């Protein structure tokens, strides 16, 4: 099992396939599945799953099961993780078991022996005890090992409470760590990460982006990590740009624009979509968002489609007491029928098997420094900061009919022939990426430049945007008026307005009391158009009025955008 | 002492005993008194308590002073004590001693040897030394074991900043370990905690709600739970107005309706901050507001805070110099004009030793910290939703109970009418809910979750949710006027479809906002809106919206 | 050297001397200079500040460079030292050299034997090998030891994140042990703390306000002169000026100097303007004129640019803070660049004026500024206190006030020196309302916006003259000055009482009755008392500073009594 160099999953015998299937617990016993082992019941789901056409199945290893004691591991355990090895199997369902398991549904559930002291990565003890299970358990894979869809090293470790406390050096050693573990056992295995969308939207540890001989890996900051993974549901306040659910396109943009983002690092698998809401209310809704969302991240590049869960589960018991709504997250209703606004994902994952035997329009600016926890050269980037202002664009350009990709700041530029315009959403840019970005717009492209930084602003950047800084001003709002319609930005980069002087750019608009507010520069074959405001920042602190200001925030990247 | 079946104090001789007094330090040294030792002028402040018809008096053992070196107590300190201990009880008056001393007026006072690196409750050393301070100290208790108003442990150490750094087991097991020391001593000693409002709008590790059998069990070894307040705005979560302010006034007797719930409850500290003479006809009204209110929501004892003015120029009444007059009485030895309501309610509660229409839910799962089964609740947030819909509720002529979640619900015939007021709800708490409502039940349920809404909630509520929706503002009317609603749960708005609700009213979008539904013998009435978190986001003009805020309750509660 | 008894330099002949000159980094390499030694463009540099008629040059001995490893000191970059305070001797410029850095430019340079778990003032290791490195660099210097202009300590230390996580205490002994450290070589050399204006709006550690050996502030032991840095860009201040023509981004530097100033002496060590383009021209030039005199009449001791050069240098911080790379006094060709010429016209006039030889109001400082560990503070903390005193500052000299510091931990002068003072709704403890009350009855003109009710006692109601009836709802309080009409949201502690006469007469009420001013006379002095929180409200009212700012300043003059 291997991943060629599209990104996509190959099997031993080297063709393509897509995995697609379900997240797994059993509807009686949920995360007790391990102590209660309802076989008959395993093996009908298994059953069921082979009959939708799933290929896959996802289920989890969790670690107090299976090492009670330190360094004692249940042979009960393992000889039931070896009896649903072995019917997945014949079901023709290749298992992705999850070893760091750990988070789930709400719950955390470590072994005993682990205090709530012991950081999960830092500790010395755990670390160790770690890296033995990681190995115990890939010694019992290793009989499956053709079979397997990749070994998913666990369960969203990036919401783990133990990110906030350990550093992310320390974070990185870990995943080393744990993954040359498994490849003690199985060298070429794959391995996943098994993280969520926080990768972008937060600083866990869990990072896109290093600069890589350990071993050839796509992403060196998840050193060992073969597949990237993204996860996503519609849960307005689960995003930090609040949409509106089901209907919503805002809501719908977020799980492609996730995967776009991971696909720039590797290749990336949705390994966790559902829609939360699947009662029979909610069925015409589901149904349109799965319709839009499935295509959407195909185009954006998953590599495979994992449904969150297979089953409902009443189980009365922690953590589904606390968190009701992991109750009824079920493809399949309790007779095992397909629940009535889901079925488009049977006919997608149909499609998408049956299919394994163009362009964007514009480029968003990831920048070359995203993360900000003990990153001593970056000029003050945050993810949640920047992925608000990204997702807000993404969504907004999508409106203007705009195809959206996600270019790299810590990579050169691509030419412009490939990527010919791109736009920086408010984010915070050093030296050398002003020069890239100059040599870039140099030979055509067009740069479209919401708020650039006034602490890089020298003259590096005045060269580029075509102005100086000739003094500060007070933050208060500028209002402005395109050919369409009226603006008024309140928000401006780190609470700071300047006052500028022309040196080669042109006034292309002026605020209300005739300042300066969006620059035109030309330089070589492309062309600058600065504007001196955050835009997105703006725009998302008028959120409130969004349903009548939505309109005009999309037409006001069309009325900029310029073409070489 | 004893505490009989109601939850009142007990004395020897079997009668009820209902203790009132004050909180006391020496006006000439404040909390310097062991050191200092006016004893004439303590002696001659004993007299006046007794005059004035006060049977308890509480007083604090600070401990840096009686163990100023490790294991080494200072006998001068122990001898003063056992002076004034035969001193009250010569003159009438039942000591209330308090050992973990501490935390004081602004001021925390421990001895030389406990670095700021040592946390009270989970530094081994000091668990150590405490568990033998307090059992010296119960020693010299111990002659005098049926003259105590029982012992208090400590002075609000909910409120010590070490409760930050210590985990709520580490907290508990403090309280296990400290009350076992004492009871080594005194077995039988009545024991009370010391904590404040704390308990209830806070997660210090001092908690409402879970060996010898104790009503409290959060508090081992506690036999009487305590509670202080006052009427400072900014002391609340939620800001009232001052003395003359009903929300205000309602704080005292919210707080003790809580902890009653949970056990017996001595007003261990009331006070009105406020003592001039310029304050004296609002002290008067807000005493005469409050020791009533306080009265039936079940307070075993008073004790005013504090008996003398303090002009002490020391540490801490220099840097919080409001603490210099908090007397019941003036440097003349005379009750404070304004204040003389509280010896007449005394005097009337001691020669007496001789209702609800609506619950407030008070969540399964309470406090947040370690709390791996809670769904969301907060003290700070729950408490504040909770204080608003009991005094709203109560300007609405309804008389407010508190039923607890973490007990079975009982019957209609009991609790007859429930009002969740926006707090987080799991499956068990909704199965027990759906129960009572089929009994007859009449539930007002404020923001119903959607963390929890499954097929337990759709079918007790009476809709399925069909898709969120924007979380822009709910506005519509009632018949007595409009409503906004700018809050939802979580931030959150769900869009719903009925399935055996009616829809009761609609938001001015014509989507349903208030749902209404008979089940079995009973009725549940839910709003899709954050009622009280919106009413409070409108605080700013309370004077004017107040009115349709309570009018709300009156609107929807439904009777049989 | 020495400092004289009005806080200026004086060298071994007992002349005073004012020092001009610039901090300086190569152009060609920036803060590796120690490594890359471009010696003929250091020495030309020097020359051309000489030609400028600076007297002072201040460099920073950047600690990574002169011990890679513990204990073992590089004799490449102590020869290199050694050239280089030769080359400033030899063209009469006096080395200011900065031994803790450290801190530079956004970037932090510390030796590679430091792991970030080793907190540099509380790790014992770091501790004794700090001041090792002390002594062994200021033994390098004690052969120029008459030719100093000062050792400064460190560069901006109360900038660092270890002053978070290291207490004050811990703080105090670091700078007790460093300081301790030089003297043990050079026992008589001026040192200087390096420290910025967080000493004024943060509690860093680094604190105004405290057998050892005297210094003029002891908070800072050994420390001979306090030192204040000071930039114009709007969101470096917890009050947001507007940039180089605002009078209140003017009006910081001055106020951060009389800070200072009331402690010890103060030298205005880092000063610049940030932009420094041919645009910014007009703008540098008037700030320049503006600022510069004003520090000198708060008392600044001497005056550094920052920085000498621009640094085009592609390396780490400019790449990340790319404006640090145009901070330059003078262009590439060597010439003053337009709009800053005029501080080297300053600079020659102080010269001079040393070759020879007014407050109207003061602002209250309370007795307990720092909140950090400090058990007898009644709540001040630097941040909430200078927001309103900067406030307050820039108002009163919009009035034409000329505006003093009155320090409160120390015994208020008497009438004739301090006649006016200033509270702006600060926390003040018995033992300073009976200061004032001493104050006031000697004749003391007291205005007291926000008399604290955590504090409103007997002696409290005895000095503003009422008593509290009742709290009240906290919300806003409208009245009329005979001047125009002012709405208060703001209330101090966010409480708002009723009060009662005693003594007292109501000077203002609001628009429903109730009194909001009260004037009381005590002794020969008056109390002027607002129970209202008057700089915090005029702070919630920022976004119409434009149009409102008049009447805020309107509002202290109506106010303001004399005799």
């Amino acid at each position: 099992m291997t991943i060629d160099s599209s990104g996509y999953f190959r099997d031993a015998a080297g063709a393509r396939f897509i995995p697609v299937g379900a997240n797994y617990w059993p509807a009686s016993c949920g995360v007790e599945m391990w102590q209660a082992w309802p076989e008959d019941e395993i093996f009908s789901d298994l059953d069921l799953m082979a009959s939708l056409g799933f290929n896959t199945v996802r289920f989890f290893v969790r670690w107090p099961d299976f090492e009670p004691r330190p360094g004692e591991y249940d042979a009960t355990m393992l000889s039931r993780l070896l009896r649903l090895l072995d019917a997945c199997g014949e079901r023709g369902l290749r298992p992705q078991p999850s070893l760091f398991v750990g988070w789930m549904s709400g719950g955390i559930f470590w072994p005993p022996w682990k205090s709530d002291t012991q950081n999960l990565f830092s500790d010395p003890v755990m670390i160790e005890r770690g890296a033995a299970y990681a190995r115990t358990i890939t010694t019992h894979l290793k009989p499956f090992a053709t079979h397997l869809c990749g070994i998913d090293l666990g369960n969203e470790l990036d919401a783990l409470p133990d990110c906030s406390a350990a550093t992310p050096a320390q974070v990185h050693e870990w995943c080393r760590r744990m993954t040359g573990a498994i490849r003690e056992v199985l060298p070429e295995a794959l391995i996943l990460s098994g993280c969520d969308h926080q990768q972008v939207i937060a600083d866990t540890g869990w990072r896109l982006g290093g600069s890589s001989a350990p071993r050839m890996v796509p992403n060196p900051a998840q050193p060992g990590i073969d597949v990237l993974t993204m996860h996503g549901y519609p849960v307005p306040n689960w995003h930090p740009v609040q949409g509106s659910g089901l209907a919503d396109p805002l809501t719908r943009s977020l799980l492609p624009f996730y995967v776009k983002c991971a696909r720039a690092f590797g290749p990336v698998l949705l390994q966790e979509f559902g829609t939360i809401l699947t009662s029979r209310a909610a069925a015409p809704h589901t149904d349109a968002y799965l319709r839009a969302i499935l295509p959407a991240c195909r185009e954006a590049g998953a590599n495979g489609y994992l449904w969150w869960c297979f089953k409902d589960i009443p189980a009365p018991l922690h953590p589904y007491i606390k968190n009701n709504f992991e109750s009824e997250l079920g493809l399949v209703d309790i007779e095992g029928r397909v629940k009535k606004g889901l079925e488009y994902f049977v006919e997608f994952a149909r499609a998408e098997t049956q299919r394994a035997l163009d362009a964007p329009t514009v480029h968003l600016y990831w920048p070359r420094h995203y993360y900000h926890r003990n990153n001593h050269r970056n000029p003050g980037n945050e993810p949640r900061e920047t992925s608000r202002r990204l997702i807000l664009a993404h969504h907004l350009l999508q409106s203007a009919e705009e195809h959206v990709g996600i270019v790299r700041g810590d990579q050169p530029l691509p030419s412009p022939s490939e990527v010919e315009r791109i736009i920086i959403t408010g984010v915070f840019t050093g030296l050398d990426e002003i020069k890239e970005l100059h040599s870039w717009v140099e030979q055509g492209g067009q740069l479209l430049w919401h708020a650039p930084d006034p602490v890089n602003w020298a003259q590096a950047m005045s060269r580029l945007v075509g102005a100086e800084i000739a003094d500060y001003r007070a933050a208060t709002p500028a209002i402005t008026a395109t050919d369409e319609g009226p603006y008024e930005f309140t928000c401006f980069l780190r609470g700071m307005r300047v006052r500028i002087e022309p040196r080669g750019a042109q006034i292309l608009m002026t605020d209300n009391e005739g300042s300066p507010l969006v620059l035109r520069h030309r330089v070589g074959a492309g062309c600058v158009t600065s504007v001196l405001a955050d835009v997105e920042a703006s725009f998302l602190s008028q959120w409130p009025d969004r349903q009548t200001q939505e309109a005009s925030w999309s037409a006001w990247y069309a009325a900029l955008l310029t073409k070489d």
